[PDB]
């Protein structure tokens, strides 16, 4: 755990659930809990939260864990920023998860998108279609949720310092963002954005810590952290896997990390990261692999407002 401005305890390692398929995700979450995971990262857009919910309700009753020891996170999709929709999204998420409250609710992407069914609505240009409500509007609706004891804190994802500044400077702000969940690994180090978020008492949660291989768009030329020779060199030095090393890198930097898996053996491997330490040389070396490479760069909505990736941090 990394303590939040809330004086609350987010576990430093959690299980990611994007692309975890129906039928394998329940068991993945069950295994996760037995192996000691308590933080689980979820999203409405993942279309598997109900199955994640089944896993949690079981272990709960089964007495393998207590709900206050769990830390469950979900996100709000940009096509749902309009106030009545923020609440419909949330209730679906909450109900699927079979929870009475979320520990953190995040805005998934900063730019609001045209409402409807297309999760990614575009023009016959391929470009995305903006909507009426902004993320500020969404935050207001989200703030209501914390007042009712249904969410315990709020956070953002895929926000640049600019978006965070815009949010912290909002009139009437009732609730501050606890974390900024972004892509982070040795190819995308994120030094400035982390510096910035820490200087504001906002934690950083690193997504795609392993390089997201299984992302659909993966091209074979694309860099590959899991088979990086120099990463595997350092892993071997510690009788550990490359995945282990990639995960531990964040922890040593005070950054929360959430690797994804539905393979039981790997789910277990990915948390045996509290029994070894990378040296200073090893961090410095791994830090110097930065390439400003992003595995999740599919949206490309540079034309719309508040596009996070164009900025330096
Ligand atoms: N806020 C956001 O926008 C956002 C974006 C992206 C991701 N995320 C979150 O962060 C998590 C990040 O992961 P990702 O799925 O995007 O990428 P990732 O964790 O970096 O990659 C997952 C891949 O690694 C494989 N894998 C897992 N553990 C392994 C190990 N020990 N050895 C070898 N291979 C291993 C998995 O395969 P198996 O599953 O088959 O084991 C899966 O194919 C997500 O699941 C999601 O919860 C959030
Ligand atoms: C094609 C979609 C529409 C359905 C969801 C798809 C993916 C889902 C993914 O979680 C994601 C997260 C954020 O980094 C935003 C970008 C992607 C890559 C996203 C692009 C749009």
């Amino acid at each position: 755990f990394v303590e939040l401005s809330t004086k609350a305890k987010m576990p430093i390692v959690g299980l990611g659930t994007w692309k975890s398929p129906l039928g394998k995700v329940k068991e993945a979450v069950k295994v996760a809990i037995d192996a000691g995971y308590r933080h689980i990262d979820c999203a409405y857009v993942y279309q598997n939260e109900h199955e994640v919910g089944e896993a949690i309700q079981e272990k709960i009753q089964e007495k393998a864990v207590k709900r206050e020891d769990l830390f469950i996170v979900s996100k709000l999709w940009p096509t749902f920023f309009e106030r009545p929709l923020v609440r419909k999204a949330f209730e679906k998420t909450l109900k699927d998860l079979k929870l009475s409250y979320l520990d953190v609710y995040l805005i998934h992407w900063p730019q609001g998108f045209k409402s409807g069914d297309d999760l990614f609505p575009k023009d016959d240009k391929g470009n995305a279609i903006g909507g009426k409500a902004t993320f500020l509007d969404a935050w207001e609706a989200m703030e209501e949720l914390v007042d009712e004891g249904l969410v315990k804190a709020l956070g953002v994802s895929n926000f640049s310092h600019f978006q965070i500044e815009k949010l912290l400077n909002k009139p009437g702000l009732k609730y501050k963002p606890v974390t900024n969940q972004v892509e982070c690994h040795p190819y995308l180090t994120q030094e400035k954005l982390i510096q910035y978020c820490h200087s504001k008492g906002i934690t950083v949660t690193a997504y795609s810590p392993l390089g997201s291989p299984d992302r659909p768009w993966a091209k074979p030329e694309d860099p590959s952290l899991l088979e990086d020779p120099k990463i595997k060199e350092i892993a071997a030095k510690h009788k550990k896997t490359a995945a282990q090393v990639l995960i531990r890198f964040h922890i040593q930097r005070n950054v929360i990390v959430i690797p994804k898996s539905v393979t039981p053996a790997r789910i277990v491997e990915n948390i045996q990261v509290f029994d070894f330490k990378l040296s200073d040389e090893e961090m410095a070396t791994i830090l110097s692999f930065n390439r400003n490479w992003r595995a999740c760069n599919v949206l490309q909505s540079s034309h719309l407002e508040d596009y996070p990736f164009n900025a330096e941090y």
